[PDB]
């Protein structure tokens, strides 16, 4: 079977057709979701075909320009780079009205340059990314007497996330009384899903009781439904002074019956206690003796 | 009778006043609500007219600007330009103390200019709309053996809106004991308010039970207190990575009794699993036999 | 006896003498809490002694400026405002290597000086006011069979505040087992302390039954407990997109016992239905046949 | 033994890597957790480093800058102060194509420079510290009949912390039935954790009462589990009208069994009500009678 929900807890869902957009959002990813090195360049083409335009349009009106040379572009370019700049070293000013009006303009456009582009700057400089490492696989086995569907995450920086919340969501198809089948969401009840400080790491759990929507299921039954498991996480991140949200999604044949996560605060003293996120993967499995 | 709530959850009650009025609001409306098309001949006018008014101030200190034109507006004006956006090509110089002392003024005035021009931009590239579209109409039909009270609303873009919640209220008029007649909030519990990854659709479902404030209503009896519903939706959108919010109000008038919304997820293979939101607003329903 | 809390919600106890302060608190008062027109004077004045000094330290060089008068503040003054606001006509380029590289630390200077006064011009810009009325008075009178504590607040905007939360607090002297007296604080159940939107009107109510911390008060017996009662209001309003606070205190003696607010949703159709603030503190009472 | 967590509640465990590293976390450290003296140095090297360089690459280019001096980096390097702070006197103006070119560039460059030395100093000004004193030993004694755990902390500035959370955490290591040691975090509840306006002191309780995971417990059977506490606050600031936190931790022998602590509101008129931090970590205890 497809996968309803990717790993990343993407939706595989097909949208359909043309039909909307807006800015805020446009002018948003194209710009804010490439990295800074590609950024840099958007905003650096931007730069110079606006100045190159600029250029044009000042040739465009003559030989205006005082002390350029003409119809050389490669002297009205540099004019305006220095009239956007607003650095205007007067050796080459403007001439007449037309020009003149144009530097009104063109200044006046490097103004809100200066701004959008600090906006922007901005608006990216405060998108921190979680750092919140998922484990691969999940899990169910007894934990204080009952089955449970485990899973853990680990933070992979040396800064405190708090006030951390943890969703873990089963995702099935159902039938209601009126015949009706539905794609339905349960939120699982964790033994504890509010962290108040997230600083290494985290085993998230749902004890399996007569009051969980997984009771009595098993990996066939799971199957059949098509069931999947979603994981939100979000929290108050110290490093970047904001918020900060992670997902991941599993599969049915990602969850280990029997499997127990292996300690990852392994104390190996002969210098101090610490935390291996080496083995956070890792899990530990009683295999059955073949004939 | 006429609609206490618009359909866009809009307040329809007339205000009285001639009292109060503030600034961060008036400096933020006419500024922050207008198109960006707009916005920018808002502060293009403003950066133009303070120019030409300290050119006019310029002029009136005499024959000061060195290298101008005699009471030259067209020649002072380019001036300010000059010196508020911090060009100073230096051919066109103050003269004296008056001309220097308003120039450091006048620069002063581009700088916060600046300042200003740049908070705003940023206001407003912070202020996402969100793209939820709310269906047209609500529905009371059977899910899991009770009537239930249903409405729905799509995402319309291809970002993820993070930790969705929707409240949806019932609002009324009622009498006390007291026999005093007031106009009542009902929140109604829903199947689930909250939703983790807010990517496609969503039915908002009130299960019309016993301990419904609806339970045992009917048309005319909803009619009769003049009921109305509000829906209120919140959630942190990923292409902002900023929170995002919407409401919509719904009257007696249209709630389809019996309906059931059409399943969007229409899954036609040939390429793929989707979603169609062209069937949104879509309701089915019984017709009985005429005679 | 004294007020412990103002009306505004302020607490009048007095703190013990000297010991702390930090500077995004020193930095960020007498600098954010002052009105604009005195905001810009702080700024005026620091831009204005900074030049004025980085001037001194030019004329403390000697005759450096090239093109301006021996020992003249009245020209090196103007210097500064030229380099610091990067304007730089040239005409007045400084000289030597104490001069101009005074200079690459003017500028750097007036470019903090330019974020600096960005930053703080958007906290301020971003400090939005919540514009939350709140009754003179607060009452307690029968409402559906029980006697209850209300009070009521207004939006004195047009614009929606959602989210709104209002928390209605007992705060008294009362005695534990130990005998030890101490103030104590209680979060007084409100038949209602989450409004999806705030628009016009809110009386937040309290009923007083066998759970409430003031079951069975008086008058009397409130004011021997110095009882008193803190309102903590909340909203995102939808004018900033930003979040929204408001307080305000009330005292036993504030409380109009047998008390009605009277209705401000004063519907007189000849234009259409709307809302009165002007009857906001107006409370009916029944007076009792003197003789 | 030692202190898993240390006294501010940072985690005192080791991590093991070589693996990963962030950059918006890198570019904000080093960068926004130094002194602001710090800081503006960071900035002041950056800021002539940068200058020098381009300066080095104009003298690369051969006699090029006009009206400088051969070779001299002392000629270029005031150049490039000049041209990026977009100064341009124009007695230097640039010669040629390499040098034009490098200028767009170089101006660009310190365009950039102002906007993320702009972000920079805006993350800065709006990563509060919360003034939080944190007593520094917890308690145990009787309060209303019943042992409670106790501890407290006030606001050390005169702003306002509204709507101010609490979570007092008990850490130990336990046993699953499956035999499995744990380290397991426990949420006391306290007859109060949220608080309306956090103005001067509060005294955070935790009664033991059957249903509280250290009822029965004592400092022995404490020690054993290697027992630890974790405190969390956070609220919203009225200084910076921005949100606040801070966090402390306990170890077992740092719990006076049988203290109390001292009033702190001590009301000493002759002037007025106050409140006296110097008794802060005051804690009164019986002493029993030696032979
Ligand atoms: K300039
Ligand atoms: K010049
Ligand atoms: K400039
Ligand atoms: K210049
Ligand atoms: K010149």
């Amino acid at each position: 079977k497809p996968r309803i929900l990717n790993s990343d807890g993407s939706s595989n869902i097909t949208r359909l057709g043309l039909e909307k957009r807006g800015w805020l959002d446009d002018h948003y990813h194209d710009l804010l979701t490439v990295s800074w090195p590609v950024f840099i360049t958007l905003i650096t083409g931007l730069y110079l075909v606006t100045n190159a335009l600029f250029a044009l349009a000042y040739l465009a009106c003559g030989d205006v320009i005082e002390n350029a040379r003409p119809g050389s572009f490669t002297d009205a370019f540099f004019f305006s780079v220095q009239t956007m700049a607003t650095i205007g070293y007067g050796k080459l000013i403007p001439i007449g009205p037309l020009a003149n009006t144009l530097v009104t303009l063109e200044a006046l456009c490097g103004m809100l340059g200066l701004a959008v582009a600090a906006s922007l700057i901005y608006a990216r400089f405060t998108r921190p990314t979680a750092g919140v490492l998922f484990s691969s696989r999940m899990v169910i086995s007894d934990f204080e007497g009952k089955p449970t569907l485990m899973m853990r995450l680990a933070n992979l920086r040396i800064e405190q996330i708090i006030e951390a919340d943890v969703h873990l969501v089963l995702v099935r198809s159902e039938i209601s009384q009126e015949g009706m089948v539905f794609r339905r969401f349960h939120d699982l009840t964790l033994t504890r899903s509010r962290s108040p400080i997230f600083s290494l790491s985290w085993t998230v759990m749902h004890p399996i009781d007569h009051h969980s929507p997984i009771y009595g299921e098993t990996d066939e039954t799971l199957r059949n439904s098509h069931s999947e498991f979603l994981v939100l996480f979000t929290g108050h991140h110290e490093a970047f002074a904001q918020n900060v949200h992670a997902r991941h999604a599993y599969s049915c044949d990602e969850i280990i019956w029997g499997g127990h996560f292996v300690d990852v605060f392994t104390t190996l003293p002969d210098g101090r206690r610490a935390l291996d996120l080496g083995k956070f993967h890792e899990i530990a499995q009683h295999h059955h003796h073949h004939h």
